[PDB]
């Protein structure tokens, strides 16, 4: 069965079918400040909840590419949301990507925590890359690029969705904006009038950034 994780908008969350699957890669891409990362340190705390409350009872793989993850943002939506901000902390498994390589080598590393908690009570129910391309793009640029960096991309994305599958774990990734992808579920992220952000799949979802993390 697909697993659903609520994002914390219910407007956002029905454009999704009632939330970001389990058994998916889904991307989220846009400008800067658009919401990606917003939405992924809220996803890791709603993943939490029990799934009367829209969670999974789930811990989260992290692998941060551009050191925006930041714990007191986490501890601030799970206190607003009436959760223990260091229990949910504690149900995070932050790593850093030092270049594309290594971020690579991290997937691989993930599953053994997978494995590792699939037996408990909070197995892995989410695993975020953010950002899914920032090294990729740094990397491979000039003639020849653009077949290499997809290659080693699709590679990468296989793994990701191999984990996904294998493990009924949500993949949740990030990418700054005809070139080609293949997450199961693109997600347009741009910013609107009054402070919103506007969610397009590719209706329109509309949603704030609050102390809550991401809320209509
Ligand atoms: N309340 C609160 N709002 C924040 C915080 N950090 C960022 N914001 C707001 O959230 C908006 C969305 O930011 P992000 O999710 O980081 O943007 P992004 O899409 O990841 O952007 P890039 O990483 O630059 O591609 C920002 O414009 C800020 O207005 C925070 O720690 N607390
Ligand atoms: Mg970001």
């Amino acid at each position: 069965t697909i697993g659903r994780i609520s994002t914390g908008s219910k407007s956002l969350d029905k454009l999704l079918g009632g939330g970001i699957e389990t058994q998916a890669i889904t991307e989220v891409f846009g400008e800067f400040g658009s919401g990606k990362t917003q939405l992924a340190h809220t996803l890791a705390v709603m993943v939490q909840l029990p799934p009367e409350e829209g969670g999974l009872n789930g811990s989260v793989i992290w692998i941060d590419t551009e050191n925006t993850f930041r714990p007191e943002r986490i501890r601030e939506i799970a206190q607003n949301r009436g959760l223990d901000p260091d229990e949910v902390l504690k149900h995070i498994y932050v790593a850093r990507a030092f270049n594309s390589n290594h971020q690579m080598l991290l997937v691989q590393q993930a599953e053994d925590k997978i494995k590792e908690l699939l037996n408990t009570d909070r197995p892995v129910k989410l695993l975020i890359v953010d950002s899914l391309t920032s090294h990729f793009r740094s990397e491979y640029i000039g003639r020849g690029a653009l077949a290499e960096r997809q290659q080693k991309l699709a590679k990468h994305l296989a793994d990701l969705h191999r984990l996904a599958n294998l493990y009924d774990i949500a993949v949740f990734v990030t990418n700054q904006v005809i070139l080609a992808h293949s997450a199961t579920l693109r997600v347009y992220l741009r910013k609107g009038k009054g402070g919103k952000r506007i969610a397009r799949l590719i209706g329109e979802a509309v949603f704030s950034i609050t102390e809550k993390g991401i809320e209509d």
